């Protein structure tokens, strides 16, 4: 069974108990909060080096060293709902232009062709993945993921080291791979809901 929290509350009561047992040190800290600060100085260069480590800057790389290496004392404690919101980008440059008609709905025809390329595969992201504990803040974006992780998957509750408190993140590793279960779109007609599932 997965986990979903619904209430910000209890969102925080339970991603606060799992961040206590962390121990992150100093220097782990101030790279995931210079990551919250803006993920693209981050996530940038590793698209850009196409997971290349040994191409960042030297800056960066101790950052992303750093990161990484905090994934060693942050996984989940069970089975659990995280979300994010995406732009058209995500789906690639292919399908950027034109899975939203000009009326903001999403084109069906075009639909059936991003099912083709993703439905049932796997999809492994550069950067790491910042998603949120609850879906609410995403109901504006074009594209939902819902991702199930399982107990055990690496990924850690960051809110009390975010530079911006309140989005109840949840970051996971880069180079993760996730698998794609269900592609729908959403009863208005504006929106793409991805289902996705991770176990590592």
């Amino acid at each position: 069974t997965f986990t979903e929290f619904t209430n910000v509350e209890e969102a925080k009561k339970w991603g606060n108990a799992q961040y206590k047992k962390y121990g992150l040190s100093k220097p782990e800290q101030e790279a995931i909060k210079f990551y919250t600060r803006d993920a693209s100085k981050i996530n940038g260069p590793l698209r850009a080096n196409q997971g290349n480590e040994n191409g960042l800057p030297a800056d960066i790389l101790q950052k992303v060293k750093l990161i990484d290496q905090s994934f060693s004392k942050m996984k989940m404690p069970q089975n659990i709902i995280l979300f994010r919101g995406d732009d058209p980008a995500y789906l690639g440059p292919e399908f950027q232009d034109k899975i939203l008609n000009k009326d903001g709905t999403i084109n069906k025809t075009v639909f059936e062709q991003v099912k083709a390329k993703f439905l049932k595969k796997d999809r492994t992201e550069y950067g790491y993945i910042s998603t949120s504990l609850m879906s609410a803040q995403f109901g504006g974006r074009p594209i939902v993921t819902k991702f199930k992780v399982t107990n055990g998957s690496k990924g850690g509750y960051i809110d009390p080291i975010s530079y911006f408190p309140g989005q109840l993140e949840v970051l996971l590793p880069r180079n993760n791979s996730y698998y794609i279960s269900d592609m729908q779109i959403s009863p208005n007609n504006r929106q793409i809901m991805i289902t996705a599932m991770i176990f590592k």
